């Protein structure tokens, strides 16, 4: 589909079993999520935008569905005021910006 | 153009007759540029990101030219970690997210 920005780029997401919102972020690299207890290892990372950095714990090879698109790749969890969608996992449902 | 997301979206913009480089970001609802000096009135304002909220300078009605496409809007001037085109400029450029 094609999605304006007259409004924020808010799409439903699956992961771990569940659904959540989520904004398809162009200006990150990789996504981050809202706290929430994934299975298996992780690795502790601090990622930084405005404002500075916060603590998020890293879980590679992690499957997202994305309007019914599918991805697998590295997401960060933690103390995020909004869950967004990186670059990581856009390239992998076709993504791109057009004007 | 179509832009695919392998890359970060930089773009070279033009403000104040100046170049700089900026990155597209469909997450951002502003437009927020590293400490640069601009002509005109300013208003001091807040704005919040993943880390927290920073001061800027508000610049309104601003011309700025990205990549080759004209915007006249609202810049906001500040400590970002890098300067972003958010969507109050990539609405007026006829910017959208395609998959
Ligand atoms: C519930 C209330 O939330 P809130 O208001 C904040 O909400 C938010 C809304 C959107 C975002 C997304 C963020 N946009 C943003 O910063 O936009 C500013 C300007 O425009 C305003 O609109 C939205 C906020 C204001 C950008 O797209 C992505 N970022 C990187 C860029 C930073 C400019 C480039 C370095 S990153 O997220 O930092 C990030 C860093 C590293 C990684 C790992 O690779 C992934 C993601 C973040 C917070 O609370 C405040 C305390």
């Amino acid at each position: 589909p094609q999605i304006t920005l007259w409004k924020r780029p808010l799409v439903t997401i699956k992961i771990g079993g569940q659904l959540k919102e989520a904004l398809l972020d162009t200006g990150a690299d990789d996504t981050v999520l809202e706290e929430m207890n994934l299975p298996g290892r992780w690795k502790p990372k601090m990622i930084g935008g405005i404002g500075g950095f916060i603590k998020v714990r890293q879980y590679d090879q992690i499957l997202i569905e994305i309007c019914g698109h599918k991805a697998i790749g590295t997401v960060l969890v933690g103390p995020t005021p909004v869950n967004v969608i990186g670059r990581n996992l856009l390239t992998q449902i076709g993504c791109t910006l057009n004007f």
